[PDB]
């Protein structure tokens, strides 16, 4: 017994919500955190790189709104 109604989206409403049931045995399935040694890798890679580039990136995010005396998707992209 079920109501016809509801749509193909039945299913999948349910679905997302029965699955986030999963999160928990997956959760503590986190023991993938041990990627730490990983991250702590990418210091003999000098992952200071990120520095300059974050530096820029993020600083220039304050200029980066501001586009040519022109802002177009237009010229923008072709120039």
């Amino acid at each position: 017994s079920e109501a016809e109604d509801a749509s193909l989206l039945s299913f999948m409403q349910g679905y997302m919500k029965h699955a986030t049931k999963t999160a928990k045995d997956a959760l503590s399935s986190v023991q993938e955190s041990q990627v730490a040694q990983q991250a702590r890798g990418w210091v003999t890679d000098g992952f200071s790189s990120l520095k300059d580039y974050w530096s820029t990136v993020k600083d220039k995010f304050s200029e980066f709104w501001d586009l040519d005396p022109e802002v177009r998707p237009t010229s923008a992209v072709a120039a």
